[PDB]
């Protein structure tokens, strides 16, 4: 019922880039998602206390969210755009692994992954 330490945003030892893939998750990929009407739920870890999801973190054991997200690619913390991609991917499958299909959160994930695929679809080489 508690909550886990927030996945790290910073990592001196790792090693780091700032491509023009990266560039364009931050740029258009990240700014597309945040500012959408049903980013809300996404944009820092899930608060299993307030929330009252006492089994949160028992069913997800690698979350992920658009906070972290954002400061992982504010800080330069990725090496390439598909660890990125991943923390996304990880961030929606972990939303349809605990919810049930048609749930409000879950329709906003899909809103949010849509215009994601839209985005990676034009990821540049």
């Amino acid at each position: 019922s508690m909550n886990p330490p927030p996945p790290e945003t910073s990592n001196p030892n790792k090693p780091k880039r700032q491509t023009n893939q990266l560039q364009y998750l931050l740029r258009v990929v990240l700014k597309t998602l945040w500012k959408h009407q049903f980013a809300w739920p996404f944009q820092q870890p899930v608060d299993a206390v307030k929330l009252n999801l006492p089994d949160y973190y028992k069913i997800i054991k690698t979350p992920m969210d658009m906070g972290t997200i954002k400061k992982r690619l504010e800080n330069n913390y990725y090496w390439n755009a598909q660890e990125c991609i991943q923390d996304f991917n990880t961030m929606f499958t972990n939303c349809y692994i605990y919810n049930k299909p048609g749930d409000d959160i879950v329709l906003m994930a899909e809103a949010l992954e849509k215009l994601f695929l839209q985005k990676i679809n034009e990821l540049p080489t």
